[PDB]
């Protein structure tokens, strides 16, 4: 178990077939997750979890560009509970990446960012307690 947040190195930045696996728990009374897959200072992927935006629980999904982030792709299917377990799976795919959170699909997010290998490191922040992140190539 890790204190958050925290960045894991991508050297090399991201490549299809590479599988970000991220293990932690939800705080009890939480707020917000982030995952941002960083190029720079560019987020060619923030993930962010809302468990409270006017009343809602909503997944926002975006990229920041020259420090402006850009149009929000929004989700209402929420896998996340206060309390439990979670698992984050990121498969980088050739034109998106895909999430599945505790072994269920759950989005695809088209690739704005063209330079997978200069996406070199994931930012993790929030309200959790992070266990593990890491990758492997499927
Ligand atoms: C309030 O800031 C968030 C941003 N945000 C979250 C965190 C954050 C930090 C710390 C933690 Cl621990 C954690 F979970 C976190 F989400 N930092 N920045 C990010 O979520 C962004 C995504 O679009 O929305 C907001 C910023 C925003 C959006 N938009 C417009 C609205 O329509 C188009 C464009 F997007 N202008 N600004």
């Amino acid at each position: 178990p890790l204190i958050v947040p925290y960045n894991l190195p991508l050297p090399g930045g991201v490549v299809p077939r590479m599988l970000i696996t991220i293990l932690g728990t939800v705080k009890p009374n939480a707020n917000r997750i982030a995952l941002d897959f960083q190029r720079g200072n560019d987020v060619a992927f923030h993930f962010n979890p809302r468990f409270n935006e006017n009343n809602r629980r909503v997944i926002v999904c975006n990229t920041k560009l020259d420090n402006n982030w850009g149009r929000e792709e929004r989700q209402s299917v929420f896998p996340f509970e206060s309390g439990k377990p979670f698992k984050i799976q990121v498969l980088v795919e050739p034109d998106h990446f895909k999430v599945a959170v505790n072994d269920a699909h759950l989005l695809q997010y088209n690739h704005r960012v063209k330079k997978l290998n200069e996406i070199s490191k994931l930012g993790i922040s929030g309200d959790i307690d992070l266990t593990s992140a890491s990758y492997t190539m499927i």
